[PDB]
């Protein structure tokens, strides 16, 4: 399987740049690529990622997305002075020209067929391309906002044309919207393009009327098209996280695409002067992350706008270091996504109600500047450690290590002389192992997580949420899969509690979501809605300083294990210890594989889930989001 992160990158791409006065193209200039890679190296980033060089697109694959009359005519572009090249700009929307700019063009998508390239051929995990100038306004035949051709739309064509994908996502999560691509693929229903864009009811460059949540595709590409316009400035980590919870993500993991590729524009970031958003650059470390289980974790990344050096240069980071696979920073202050930002999400989930099954349940009544430096991203030296049953050893990944300190076994013996009588001294290694494993993953830095196989659920829980909270951390989210009780309070604000089981059981209070899904063929689509829908959005509200996962020894859910894994890693810095109840090889490898980082294999696309489930879902959003907001997808009712 691969593994690394390829950078693409050259300082050609920065030699063209404006040179007559237009204060409408001055922020379009040559050091957004200088500061983001120097940014990159600063930090460590680009020395971890494999570099790949930079190359140019040819003829035959730029027309794969242009005519051979645009093609022809930006040709000509090198031998104009300025005077021509101010005439060729002004025929054109929000355009310039320079003698290297048809240079730079074919390098920026050339470097982006790199990237699609090396992670198709599994050389790398995923990867980012640094490209000027950017692509997605770009389109059949014309320049369009300082893009001369489109880089991610050539991606998608060339990776259709040389792998045979089937199924591709584009993610664009600049601040405006991306046209070029919209028109590329209106009809194509192989490739599915979501766009968020500052919109204001129209009033916001490019001005279009295409632009809003009406556009679904067209013909065979009914559906495929999303589009969620932001109709106020401002918006924060909520709305950003709201629009990936209930619109983009539930889409994208039943489009099961073979690949994914971001238009990542850093102009919706805080401090940028087109996006004038709120959001803080660690939001694209979440928004990386939750992508990275779709299509194996085959991710191209490329560069679009952004246009605030500061914030610019910690976006980047951000992404890469999510790619690098190192642990999320925590989001704090989450809540409701505001008014406006729900509309549009309410009205974008309402007219797509007709193509995607996490939404279908809304079309019948039967049914319906300044801010703080970001901290700092360090990877554990050993990321996990696993503690398998006595004498049990197995193929772990490089970066996993099994397991009993005398200052720890004093603490186990402590804690059964006051609250256990019990002498099962396996049970009682157990308890070493947890203790041992939890002061591991807060003291140090030098481990992440890690996983231990315990025989008693009650005793096991217990020290390790007591040994957690009295450590101190704030708040702990707990996530068992398995029925009855356990000894967990839900008294304070401390414990939030998931449980996914088999009984249906009335819910008491809003610190608990109780979760009893139909056993059968849709139990994984129901599992995957729920998470997305549920979990996610109150955990990230929550914030909790560690994650606690629980399963009880009975199977069913085998398959979903390792996605829920890979997301909740979004959580406490990726801090998660799990407590498997008795051995089971392959959900013990399974876990330790996603706790450790590597790829999640792809769910496929799987039978939709049971209305009696989504009914089910309904009611615990209906039950729990005036007070976990972030729950929320439709606009409140005013009083
Ligand atoms: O980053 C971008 N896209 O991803 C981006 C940024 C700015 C602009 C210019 N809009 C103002 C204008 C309209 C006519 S002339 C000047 C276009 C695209
Ligand atoms: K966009
Ligand atoms: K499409
Ligand atoms: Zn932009």
């Amino acid at each position: 399987a691969a593994s690394g992160s390829a950078l693409i990158f050259d300082e050609e791409m920065s030699r063209y740049k404006l040179l007559w006065t237009d204060p409408e193209c001055e922020i379009e200039v040559p050091e957004r690529l200088t500061v983001s890679y120097e940014a990159l190296r600063t930090h460590g980033l680009a020395q971890r990622c494999k570099a790949v060089p930079v190359r140019q697109a040819t003829e035959q694959e730029i027309l794969l997305a242009h005519s051979e009359e645009y093609l022809e005519a930006v040709k000509q572009t090198p031998g104009m002075n300025v005077e021509e090249l101010m005439a060729f700009s002004k025929k054109y929307n929000a355009v310039y020209f320079h003698q290297n700019i048809y240079h730079c063009a074919k390098l920026a998508a050339g470097a982006t067929l790199q990237l699609v390239d090396s992670v198709m051929k599994r050389e790398v995990r995923n990867g980012m391309a640094l490209v000027r100038p950017p692509g997605h306004h770009s389109q059949r035949s014309a320049a369009n906002g300082f893009c001369v051709f489109n880089n991610v739309a050539f991606a998608a064509l060339y990776a259709k044309k040389n792998y045979n994908l089937n199924r591709i996502l584009i993610v664009d999560w600049d601040v405006h919207h991306g046209q070029g691509i919209q028109y590329c693929f209106e009809e194509d229903p192989s490739v599915l393009y979501f766009s968020w864009h500052r919109y204001e009811h129209q009033s916001f460059w490019p001005n279009l009327p295409e632009s809003d949540y009406s556009s679904v595709g067209k013909g065979k590409g009914s559906g495929f098209n999303i589009n969620l316009p932001w109709n106020k400035v401002g918006m924060t980590n909520s709305d950003y996280l709201a629009a990936f919870f209930h619109v983009l993500l539930p889409v994208a993991y039943e489009f099961d695409p073979e690949l994914v590729i971001v238009s990542a524009g850093f102009d919706s970031a805080i401090g940028d002067p087109e996006g004038e958003m709120c959001a803080l650059p660690e939001i694209f470390a979440h928004l990386t992350h939750l992508l990275m289980p779709l299509a194996a974790g085959k991710m191209c990344v490329v560069l679009e706008g952004g246009y605030n050096l500061t914030s610019l240069g910690q976006s980047v980071c951000q992404t890469v270091h999510s790619l690098l696979g190192d642990p999320t920073p925590r989001i704090s202050g989450l809540g409701t996504a505001c008014d406006s930002a729900l509309e549009s999400i309410q009205n974008v989930r309402n007219v797509q109600s007709s193509y995607w099954s996490s939404f279908k349940h809304l079309a019948q009544s039967e049914t319906n500047i300044v801010w703080p430096e970001p901290l700092k991203r360090m990877p554990a030296s050993v990321r996990t450690v696993v503690v398998p049953p006595p004498g049990v050893e197995l193929t772990l990944p490089k970066n996993c290590q099994h397991s009993i300190s005398e200052s720890t076994a004093k603490e186990v013996q402590r804690i059964r002389d006051k609250h256990f009588d019990l002498t099962d001294q396996n049970i009682l290694r157990s308890l070493g192992n947890i203790i041992s494993v939890l002061d591991r993953m807060m003291r140090s830095d030098e481990v992440c997580n890690g996983c231990v196989v315990v025989s008693d659920l009650s005793v096991s829980v217990q020290c390790a949420l007591q040994h957690a909270l009295t450590e101190p951390a704030e708040r702990v989210l707990v996530v068992y899969v398995g029925d009855g009780e356990l000894p967990v309070k839900t008294n304070d604000g401390k414990v939030f509690l998931v449980q996914i089981c088999t009984k249906e059981t009335e819910d008491k209070c809003v610190n608990r979501l109780t979760l009893c899904l139909r056993e059968g063929e849709s139990l994984t689509a129901g599992f995957m809605q729920a998470l997305l829908g549920l979990i996610l959005p109150v955990a990230y509200e929550f914030n909790p300083a560690l994650v606690l996962g629980i399963v009880e020894e009975t199977t069913r859910l085998m398959r979903v294990w390792g996605h829920m894994t890979c997301l909740i890693q979004g959580l406490a810095r990726g801090r998660m210890l799990t407590l498997l109840q008795g051995y089971d090889k392959d959900l013990l490898e399974l876990t330790v594989s996603a706790l450790s980082g590597a790829s999640i294999s792809p769910l496929g696309p799987l039978r939709a889930p049971k209305p009696e489930d989504v009914e089910m879902m309904e009611k615990q959003r209906q039950r729990l989001q005036e007070r976990w907001g972030l729950l929320r997808c439709t606009v409140s009712e005013s009083w």
